[PDB]
């Protein structure tokens, strides 16, 4: 039963994006840490549970060797910060990054988190914590078809605050041929990335839909077959919502094999 949801209209706010209910995005997850001693909780990035102990996030979100006792990954919470009212909080048990990500170019920015828990089932399905499913190899969805991204991050790039809320984006895969450094400001694009932005240019809003810092590690989920489908993982971008310019993101597809092994099949 992945890919499903109660999808609930987002309230659209000040920006010009949208706030929303973690029903709608049951396979977020936010992930915090904590560097010992004491003296508070770091909010690090977002994850997707793509089953009821595993997590996939970027491998950029674990700056700071940590140790899988600092690290806490809750779900089903609406706002970053409050507890929520179902939510569920784990401790990773053991956490993978990517052995060749480039910490220069962001390829292979892609990591696991193994959930820890008395059962052999971690995180219990809800109506506000659900997997996402993730898509077959062949899975190559048509160009501008439109798609969906979630996170708890930064509104503005220039801004020192991380949303207060989940935030609901609506974005769009764009084309190979737009997805080249030509365009992202010459920097380097691979074929272990994927392009997808906000098309919708030149309203009011000086600033488009899209993932900005903190969102990371976070979904990008396109609807396929009538489930969600798990397409991209929030990676890197230039700026954050300038109009006509792409997010990249981890093609998961790419990652199918990895997974498969560094997760126990
Ligand atoms: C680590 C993760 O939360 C952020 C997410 C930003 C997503 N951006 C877009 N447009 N969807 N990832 C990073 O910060 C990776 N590094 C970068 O994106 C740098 N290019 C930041 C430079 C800048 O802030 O302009």
């Amino acid at each position: 039963t992945c890919g499903l949801r109660k999808y609930k209209e987002p309230q659209l706010h000040s920006t010009g994006g949208l706030f929303t209910d973690i029903t709608s995005h049951p396979w977020q997850a936010a992930i915090f840490a904590q560097n010992r001693r004491s003296s508070g909780e770091r909010f690090l990035c977002g994850g997707i549970l793509i089953s009821s102990c595993w997590v996939l996030t970027a491998a950029h979100c674990f700056q700071e060797s940590y140790l899988p006792d600092q690290l806490k990954v809750v779900l089903g919470r609406t706002y970053r910060v409050k507890p929520g009212e179902e939510e569920q909080t784990f401790k990773v048990k053991k956490y993978i990054v990517h052995k060749e990500f480039d910490d220069d170019t962001y390829n292979n920015d892609i990591a696991l988190l193994q959930l820890k828990s008395d059962s052999p089932q971690c995180a219990q399905e809800s109506d506000s914590v659900r997997a996402i499913c993730l898509p077959e190899a062949n899975l190559q969805l048509p160009d501008w078809t439109e798609c969906e991204l979630s996170g708890y991050g930064k509104h503005k790039s220039s801004s020192p605050f991380y949303s207060e809320q989940l935030k609901e984006g609506h974005v769009r895969l764009y084309p190979s041929s737009r997805c080249a450094p030509k365009f992202l400001f010459n920097k380097t694009v691979t074929n272990n990335m994927l392009c997808a932005g906000d098309t919708r240019s030149g309203e009011i809003y000086p600033n488009v839909h899209d993932a900005c810092q903190g969102d990371s590690g976070g979904p990008l989920v396109c609807m396929n077959d009538n489930h969600m489908t798990l397409l991209g993982i929030i990676s890197w971008g230039v700026g954050c919502g300038e109009k006509d310019v792409p997010g990249v993101y981890t093609k998961v597809t790419n990652y199918l094999g990895w997974i498969r092994d560094n997760m126990h099949l």
